[PDB]
């Protein structure tokens, strides 16, 4: 078996199409996702053409080893896809119609800057290395690109599955390569983050602020220190569901900013006590009374600034 | 090897049957379940007809590669099933009786709204793609569909294993497809949740309410703060055994509601102190005395409302 | 290849034997165990008989594909066993002696009611499906059933490896089936549970009871609350090494019972304070003096009751 | 293919040799370790002997399927080794020189009595089963047993790789077996345990002892209770890196012993307070002054006793 | 198939080249990394040479089994690489051009001394064992060595991918071996460590130092003890992302040093109280006033010393 010969000096166009059957296991830390899909390929081989009159059949079914099949690979995969050939069908003119059902772990990097209010564009890169005889160029058959209705990705909303129709052909090791881009747009389901992380994290912060309505230093220390410990637990729980990013995330910004409010609340609680012991509770009272308004106002403005910068 | 030819213009009916041997590893986070079962297939291939007078044997046994076997696949699987052919038996009329024992991790979505007092309907989807020569339609052989008595799923009660007899015949990529639905009904064993999560989480809440029978603000802060920290541990322990859902779960609702009771208890504990220091313990006493009745009544009614909304 | 023909109308007896080489990875949560053992099979095939005086050779060695071998499978396995044929030897009369070394993950349910003072009976179920020509029945060759001396299972004491000699012959999908039961009796090594869980869990409880020799409510709150937090940590550490059972475990019972002692200690600590503030420390003293005797006595009796109920 | 015939009535000696290429993943909980090594085998087969004069070659290279190769297996392995044949070479006298590169997960039990100041002897057991024709005996070719210099095992110091030259010949299932022992001596790198576990665990204990220079019961309760909670965290952190042993470990002994010092410190702290309230601070002072000397002396002596018993 | 014969007595030079497609999963604890790359091989086989004028063809394509291919292996791999042959092309003179796309988990040790401000040199070792007929020597074809622009390693900056052109030729088990070194230089992205570990760990330390501006021993105990517990949580969180090293890491040094500051702060807090009770608050005040300057100065200098020693 060898590639079909060119009629003139034109490259062989292999029409592609991916139809997603099952979408699952999106690892945020590993920036991977597992896919189960159909792969449809179509090319013209004149050597396989026949007259439907003499042959007595309008279509001929072949085994993979019997005829020449182009070496189609995925760029961003962990290991080689678990392919299983469904059907190979030849038309009288010699147009081969290949179909296989595969499963692979895809390496698609994620952008956590707006986490957990982020949207992602997952990529599937189809590639073909040109042979010495003739060059192979990929094309998108929009009729054979899709996803079924039951495709669900846990914790994500599947927006669309499209393909960049124009391939990005390039030279690699003195041979041509045709690359295609299959984009799967998704958006995070941030609902669970509100009652599990955001709201309990805010309650522990407001509970620490009840120290501006107390003169008991021993109770204030317990209030601001204990709630800080709960924030450390929340900061740890968050950084376990996320990878180490060289940029600041939206949640990461808020979490880090809250570590300063706890630090300033400790300073205020110490100042109030030092002034009380120094027999000047008039200054201690005015600082405490100011903090009652300062802390919520600065916190609310700081969040408006952050949310503005991130969105 | 090619498909059997039609006597008239009828599609080939492949009679199916799944018999569950072992049911294991139900992942709640991944919404998967591993199954070890028998798969029985039956189709008429007249091309395999024989005379037992001549051949010597009443029933003929073939190897999988020897004869044509229909390409039966599962829709909702992670990877291709680990199949092992048990027996292929052809009768003189050509009726093939296929039997294989497989193992696959099935992708069946779960509903955690009533967790841990929820019931699920797990699905197994058999599918067959029609060939160019003739169409293939699936059928259920109710005699060969079941599960053995020893089938146990850890933490679950296995109700039934049935099949939707009428197949879903639909067009996919210009070819006909026959889909079958194998439903496995299960219900959760909620017993362990009561002494491990529900009751210890209630004890820590009632312990916080002993602050309504105390005038010691420093002891009250320790009481309401420390028990809130224990409740954060309980909220974390629960959200680790569950996936991030875009809906509110029953336990998630209760856990979140308890966060408000700790927040209001902190306000009461602060109010009582502020009034005591302001030299008006008559107001502080009446608020504290009211909270002794208010907190248990509101909590009891709020739970009746939630349980009503969820069930 | 086809099954040996019956001399009369008797079923083919396949003599079995499992010899455990390596026993490892007992997962308590998954109720699985990995095994590496020898499997010996023996049946009579007259078609393979030869004259000992003529042939010269006493025994004939065959390849697996050359001769007919019965399809022996395991019922309670995750996936198909990793078998490797060691030797196939035929006697002059036609008795075949098969030997293979396998490795499989076995699904054997566990009983945690007496945990960590529990004993288990692990099962290995051999099964054979009868063919259309003749029926196949399993038998135990007690000479070829065993385990080597070096077989160690981490955290467990291996008692015995026996087989239920009488097979379970039953009908499944219109064909006969012969099932064998290989039982491996083990008992847990509870030594590590005493200094790591039981004794530290008792020390934290007795430390909470030092609040019956204190009048300082602020110190008593710290004592009873802080120790409860440590007990929650132990309750969590325990439920992570165990699966969700629909029954009460022995440790689970003790752990849950201790939650009540903390709850009553909190009530006593609150009562003592309420009476002190109410200017009647005579009642507060008598309640505190009684609890010094009540708490250890009730705890000691409650444990005798539990241990009695469980053992 | 069949085994070489004996010249007299001598058993076939297969000369072995393992050369470790890569040593990795020593699981302490699972008592396993992965290996990547060369396996060299050598036996005399007269049936393959040739004259180098007429052949015109000093050596002859064969494929594995072409000639008879002895079935060499490993006793203590999880699954069958991932073998890849490097070279098969035959000398004119018929001496076969086999070489393969394998990878296997070895089951070698560990002794944690002196942990983390322990040394281990890892085992690799080569085994050969004798055939009906003639018996097979293993031998060590010390020239072909080694390990490369770059062999590193994370957290361990690799001492030596030697083999017990005399094989253990024994009967198993009516057939003779030749077993060889390849011992890999290693010793733990205990450096990381000192600043991460030992020293931080000692600091928290000495911090608890500052309660012998304080009369504030509320502060002493906070001191001894809080530090005990940190010790529980250290006790848990340690038991997660170790399997459940039916013996006491060196670290396990120290950790458990410290639990008693925390218990006696709580008793002393309670005694001091009870005596203070009972208006006899002269007794309370003498007990507190004694504990300042008693606690460090008893702790220092108790450690000398333990270290002596363990080493 | 056998190796090409030497024209004189020269060894066969196999020109190599690795082109990295995907770089992923760098395990710090396991000191491993998964790669997906192209492997290009080139050698001269005169037995395959042909005339380009009469043959009409300039290049001839062969199957792997058709022609002799050198046994190229990787030294530092877990298991054998998942290779898939892309193309085999022969030139008129007999120069073979092999290309395969592989995936393997590489064992490359890491240096954590400057963690998380460390840089690593990952290694890939190509090796070839010489045959009895002739010796095989490796060479680097710098034209076919590279990495694509999209190669991303989570949490790391990929500097370069180069190869040590001169191979290490050495004797192993009486046969010659040729080894090549492919070095992949990377540097850690330390950005995430600052707001998640470094800065929160510093805030809790400075919060403990507010005890130098307080006379309340009960509040000082709460301050220094509670913050130390948070530091233990940070020490644990760090030692989980790192393997047990026989050397001191930069973070490990800082974390351990901070343990001493908490220990000295506890001593100061005890000294201040003992002097206050001893009715000499003039000495207690001067010690407390000195510690206000001492603790930040000593900490700042100690860090300059450490950073100097490590960098
Ligand atoms: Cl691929
Ligand atoms: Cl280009
Ligand atoms: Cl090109
Ligand atoms: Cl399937
Ligand atoms: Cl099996
Ligand atoms: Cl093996
Ligand atoms: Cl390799
Ligand atoms: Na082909
Ligand atoms: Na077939
Ligand atoms: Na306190
Ligand atoms: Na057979
Ligand atoms: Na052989
Ligand atoms: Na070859």
């Amino acid at each position: 078996v060898s590639p079909p010969p060119p009629i003139a000096d034109e490259p062989l166009t292999v029409n592609t199409g991916i139809y997603l059957i099952e979408c699952y296991s999106l690892d945020d830390k590993a920036e991977t996702f597992k896919v189960n899909a159909f792969l449809s390929l179509s090319w013209k081989d004149r050597r396989l053409a026949f007259d439907p009159v003499r042959s007595g059949v309008r279509v001929k079914t072949y085994e993979p080893e019997a005829i020449w099949i182009p070496e189609i690979r995925f760029v961003n995969v962990e290991n080689a896809r678990d392919a299983d050939v469904v059907d190979i069908s030849v038309s009288p003119d010699g147009t081969v119609q290949y179909l296989e059902r595969f499963s692979a772990r895809v390496l698609s990097p994620l952008d956590f800057r707006r986490y957990p209010f982020d949207s992602q564009t997952l990529h599937i890169y189809l590639i073909v290395r040109s042979v010495d005889t003739r060059n192979i160029v990929l094309a998108v058959d929009l009729e054979k690109v899709g996803k079924n209705d039951d495709v669900f990705l846990t914790g994500w909303d599947i927006e669309s599955f499209t393909a960049v129709v124009k391939p990005a052909n390039f030279a690699l090791e003195d041979r041509l390569e045709s690359k295609l881009d299959y984009q799967l747009r998704i958006s995070r389901q941030y609902f669970s983050y509100i009652p599990n992380i955001i709201l309990p994290m805010l309650f522990i912060l407001f509970i620490s602020w009840t120290a501006f309505w107390s003169t008991s230093y021993e109770a204030n220390v317990t209030l601001v220190v204990s709630t800080l410990i709960a924030h450390i637990a929340f900061n740890i729980l968050v950084e376990t569901n996320l990878p180490k990013t060289p940029y600041m995330t939206y949640t990461g910004a808020i979490i880090f900013m809250i570590y300063l409010f706890y630090f300033v609340a400790v300073i205020e609680v110490t100042v109030q006590h030092y002034l009380k012991v120094e027999s000047q509770p008039a200054r201690a009272a005015s600082i405490t009374r100011a903090s009652r308004i300062a802390f919520p106002v600065v916190f609310l403005l700081a969040n408006i600034i952050l949310a503005f910068l991130f969105f």
